C-alpha cells in the first residue's frame, strides 16, 4: 500500500496478447505502456463494466469475465496492492 515507490508508476511494459486485448477495449492501441497507463485502463475497464463494489468491501468481481482469466482469481481486494501488482507483472514483460 503505502511501501510501494512511486517509481514503479514509471515502468516501462509491453503487455502480453490477452492483457492488449483488454487494454484495447478502453485505451489507444501501442507497442509498450508505462504501469500508470496500465493501472488507469484496469482501472476504467472494471469501473465502466460495473466490476467493482465499492460499497461491499471494495471487492472486484470477475469470475463471469476475461478479466479473470487474466488474473486467475473470482475476485480480489483493490486494498490488496502487492498482489494486484504481481497478478498485473505476470500478463506482460519489462522492457528497459
Ligand atoms: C476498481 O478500480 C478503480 C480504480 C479507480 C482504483 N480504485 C482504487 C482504490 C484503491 C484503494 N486502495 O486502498 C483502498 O482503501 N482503496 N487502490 C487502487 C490502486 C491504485 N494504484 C495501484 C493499485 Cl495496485 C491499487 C485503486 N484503483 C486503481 C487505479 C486500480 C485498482 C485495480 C487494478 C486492477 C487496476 C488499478
Amino acid at each position: 500500500g503505502s511501501q510501494i515507490p512511486a517509481s514503479e508508476q514509471e515502468t516501462l511494459v509491453r503487455p502480453k496478447p490477452l492483457l492488449l486485448k483488454l487494454l484495447k477495449s478502453v485505451g489507444a492501441q501501442k507497442d509498450t505502456y508505462t504501469m500508470k497507463e496500465v493501472l488507469f485502463y484496469l482501472g476504467q475497464y472494471i469501473m465502466t463494466k460495473r466490476l467493482y463494489d465499492e460499497k461491499q468491501q471494495h471487492i472486484v468481481y470477475c469470475s463471469n469475465d476475461l478479466l479473470g482469466d487474466l488474473f486467475g482469481v473470482p475476485s480480489f481486494s483493490v486494498k490488496e496492492h502487492r498482489k494486484i501488482y504481481t497478478m498485473i507483472y505476470r500478463n506482460l514483460v519489462v522492457v528497459n
